[PDB]
């Protein structure tokens, strides 16, 4: 039955609105100049940068970064809340749980990410500012493109028009993978994200009628993800060494031992 498909559907959107605080909808108004809300402040500069403050609420490279650190900490909190209200996810193997949430995270919230950038920069504070693209991109030397691989994939990512309808199902379909180190008992795994990937196709099939084969290539772009994770882990364990005053935050230290 494709409805018990549209019943997940809506059951996956209606929780993805109420553990996301900033969604696609929000962002993209900002973004563009609409009424429904309000305009950023750019910071594109150093003096842009502390004006910041004065407007919304130590190095200045080494304050960025800890800054997406902690941004990462609670997306973490807000995915791992989204993880619960999928159907199944809790009843399974309190390891395998952890073992989800430890390789999935890092890829909803690259995803996610996607939904504040457009090619020229990225929202940030809830959407109270917007720090460009190059100013990210003359930070410091280790500092210099550990942000340009994400707006690489946005960029391309974006094109598919996906909505927050859209990607609270690819989100699950994300965590529920089962193919992840470590896991005890994959086929109850299998079993959730056989049912996440046919709600997924129905829904793309539905919102996007005139769009050939936007499954495929939505479920190519998990490639992408995998590559920005593994490429940010090596640029971690480069920072880690230069800058021996740099916290990591333990939450992120551990969900890092990974591949
Ligand atoms: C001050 O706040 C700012 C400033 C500038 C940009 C942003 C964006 O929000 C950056 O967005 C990102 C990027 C990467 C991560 C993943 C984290 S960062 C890390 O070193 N390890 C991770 O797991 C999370 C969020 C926020
Ligand atoms: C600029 C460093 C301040 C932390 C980044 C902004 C997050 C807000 C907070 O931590 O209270």
């Amino acid at each position: 039955e494709s409805a018990d498909l549209r019943a997940l559907a809506k059951h996956l959107y209606d929780s993805y609105i109420k553990s996301f605080p900033l969604t696609k909808a929000k962002a993209r108004a900002i973004l563009t100049g609409k009424t429904t809300d309000k305009s950023p402040f750019v910071i594109y500069d150093m003096n842009s940068l502390m004006m910041g403050e004065d407007k919304i609420k130590k190095e200045v490279a080494i304050r960025i970064f800890q800054g997406c650190q902690f941004r990462s900490v609670e997306a973490v909190q807000e995915i791992t809340e989204y993880a619960k209200s999928i159907p199944g996810f809790v009843n399974l193997d309190l390891n395998d749980q952890v073992t989800l949430l430890k390789y999935g995270v890092h890829e909803i919230i690259y995803t996610m990410l996607a939904s504040l950038m457009n090619k020229d920069g990225v929202l940030i504070s809830e959407g109270q500012g917007f720090m460009t693209r190059e100013f990210l991109k003359s930070l410091r030397k280790p500092f210099g493109d550990f942000m340009e691989p994400k707006f690489e994939f946005a960029v391309k990512f974006n094109a598919l028009e996906l909505d927050d309808s859209d990607l609270a199902i690819f989100i699950a379909v994300i965590i529920l993978s089962g193919d992840r180190p470590g896991l005890l008992n994959v086929k109850p795994i299998e079993d959730i994200q056989d049912n996440l990937l046919q709600a997924l196709e129905l829904q793309l099939k539905l919102n996007h009628p005139e769009s050939s084969q936007l499954f495929a290539k939505l479920l190519q772009k998990m490639t992408d993800l995998r590559q920005i994770v593994t490429e940010h882990v090596q640029l971690l364990q480069v920072i880690k060494k230069t800058e021996t005053d740099m916290s990591l935050h333990p939450l992120l230290q551990e969900i890092y031992k990974d591949l």
